[PDB]
């Protein structure tokens, strides 16, 4: 249904954003 | 079913979070 | 059931993101 | 009705998230 | 009404994340 | 119910995470 959508949307976007962060904390580690 | 899956990938995706989230306490304090 | 534990996962997630952030608000600010 | 709204926000959102974080991954590698 | 306002705050919430994320990459790159 | 209430604090910590971060993005232009 339209909940279970919604939450797999939001969790492909978090998904992402573990990525991005992951690449941060290497890029200011040096 | 979809709920579950949803919530199990909202769950992994938190905990990805979690874990980025420390590595950059970590960077920033040295 | 597989609702339940999912949910269990998120309660502790959460946790965790509130201690790292206090550790980033910490870093930044003292 | 108030979720078939929130869903229709949220897709345009999440487009725009999807591209952001895409800018975000190759400005770093 | 309660999950209608969860999803329109997760909305909004990925949007800062968004934004503070391009604004990070670009710090980084300068 | 439990789900509602997971989406609300959910909600809560995104919006912790917009702060972390754009204090982060502040920090690095220095
Ligand atoms: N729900």
């Amino acid at each position: 249904g339209e909940i279970a959508q919604a939450l797999k949307e939001i969790a492909k976007a978090l998904k992402e954003i573990a990525y991005a962060l992951k690449e941060i904390a290497q890029a200011l580690k040096g």
